[PDB]
């Protein structure tokens, strides 16, 4: 993987501290040949979870269910075969429809207002 990204599952990961809208924040990822990061198992889960500091930082992922409510893509293109909502989520209100991880005290996802700023998760395949 390039310098400062971290390698998982043929994949690289990076944590962008900086603070930004998630339009903002996948702009960012694609100036880099990345995407927000999209998750498949509990395994990667975990894997990002360590790439967000001992406080474990609420970051934006690259799902959302903005076109149709309870319809969930990720901007990688890939399956939507895992999620790790928190206790009620999603709301699949289109209002808020942007997937941010590390949500709460539980640390789980939550579908929110796309225009909030957090930190986030970038990924891209190894090269
Ligand atoms: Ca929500």
């Amino acid at each position: 993987c390039p310098t400062d990204w971290k390698m998982f599952n043929g994949r690289c990961f990076l944590f962008n501290p900086l603070q930004l809208h998630w339009a903002d924040a996948q702009e960012s990822c694609m100036k880099e040949g990345a995407n927000l990061a999209s998750i498949h198992s509990l395994e990667e889960s975990t894997f990002v979870k360590e790439l967000t500091s001992a406080d474990l930082i609420p970051s934006w992922i690259g799902g959302t269910d903005c076109q149709v409510s309870t319809r969930w893509f990720w901007m990688d293109s890939t399956s939507m075969d895992y999620a790790d909502w928190c206790a009620a989520q999603p709301d699949t209100t289109l209002t808020e429809c942007c997937i941010q991880m590390n949500v709460g005290i539980g640390k789980c996802w939550n579908d929110t207002p796309c225009t909030h700023l957090h930190s986030s998760i970038c990924a891209k395949p190894l090269k």
